[PDB]
């Protein structure tokens, strides 16, 4: 690692972790396509196991790049389209207000007010289909966005039916083997719980909790090495094989809709790059939004992104396709977004 980019990773990440009282925490840095390695503290601390580059981490909400992707694939593999009637990888919904409702309003959180969380009495998938029956929209399809892990999570699982895999194994099959994320785990398993960090709440060792529409919206573990991996596979596309995913990859950075000066794609977020710091920048946040008509290809000059977090951990990417440019946060303390925002754009800033 070039003396500059140690120094400004360990000045910018040894004070974040001392005001933050992160226990354990990963960065990977790819600079000119090669990525860069930092872990800190403990993975564990009772059993005081240090956080490695093979160290497991969650990376909630993260995940949904991942679905974005696999979406994206499924897109390009002409077994879906996003044009699409949600009704029609789901006839059994048939209350009124999903008419008009497509995958794209769901990969994107602009169904009408979709809620952030499903419930927790949620579980079997009569459970499900009640849910969404029953749910009554604030507003018109394709006017509001409104953050949402029942939103997104809809998408994945019916974006996968076609398949007729489960969304597991569509997931395993086409987006992680192909990309060579061999430590990258929808549910971890036993040989590998060794290296499955500890998530810390006031104080606690937490991991996440099973619930509906989890593999989908928030529950992907992953070491450093392997979503430094995931970055340079977003960062460049097209030296992936398989056609696809390729295009897959690209279909989740295309700008649907604008809220401000961020823009969504099906996972990521992403901004003009050169971006304002401070514009990078609440438990539910409606947000009027404006149509891409059609769809903006992905943008090299962007800065992409997406923080993600669970009970006891905070994660964070972005990259900047132009610069070849990007960074992977991982910690096992769910701390403050502009916390991670604001150390990403000082390290990624200087080496630009």
């Amino acid at each position: 690692a070039p003396q500059q980019i140690n120094d400004i990773v360990h000045r910018t990440i040894t004070p974040l972790i001392e005001q933050q009282k992160i226990p354990g925490m990963a960065v990977a840095v790819i600079y000119q396509g090669k990525p860069y390695y930092f872990t800190w503290g403990y993975a564990d601390i009772a059993k005081k196991q240090p956080v490695t580059q093979q160290t497991l981490f969650e990376l909630g909400s993260v995940s949904k790049t991942f679905t974005g992707v696999l979406g994206g694939d499924a897109i390009a593999r002409g077994e879906i389209k996003l044009s699409d009637p949600t009704t029609k990888y789901w006839p059994e919904l048939t209350a009124k207000q999903w008419n008009g409702i497509t995958l794209l309003h769901l990969a994107t959180y602009t169904a009408g007010g979709l809620p952030l969380q499903v419930p927790d009495e949620v579980k079997s998938s009569s459970d499900l289909l009640r849910f969404y029956q029953n749910w009554q929209p604030a507003w018109a399809p394709g006017t509001q966005r409104l953050y949402a892990n029942s939103s997104i999570g809809l998408f994945g699982a019916l974006a996968v039916k076609p398949s007729g895999l489960s969304f597991e194994q569509a997931m395993q099959t086409r987006v992680f083997q192909p990309l060579k994320l061999n430590h990258t785990w929808i549910n971890v398993p036993p040989a590998e719980e060794k290296n499955y960090a500890w998530g810390y709440r006031e104080g606690k060792a937490v991991h996440v909790s099973p619930g509906a529409l989890d593999a989908e919206a928030y529950g992907v573990k992953s070491t450093i090495e392997d979503m430094a991996r995931w970055v340079q596979s977003n960062l460049k596309p097209l030296d992936i094989n398989e056609k696809t995913l390729q295009q897959g990859i690209q279909l989740a950075q295309s700008r649907y809709w604008q809220t401000g000066d961020m823009y969504q794609g099906l996972g990521w977020e992403m901004l003009d790059w050169p971006v304002n710091p401070d514009s990078i920048i609440i438990a539910l946040a409606a947000r009027p939004v404006k149509a891409i008509t059609p769809p903006t290809p992905a943008v090299r000059a962007s800065w992409v992104h997406k923080t993600g977090a669970t009970g006891g951990f905070g994660s964070y990417v972005a990259f900047i396709p132009e610069k070849e440019l990007g960074i992977v946060m991982l910690a096992n303390k769910n701390y403050p977004n502009p916390a991670r925002v604001d150390a990403a754009w000082q390290i990624l800033n200087a080496l630009q």
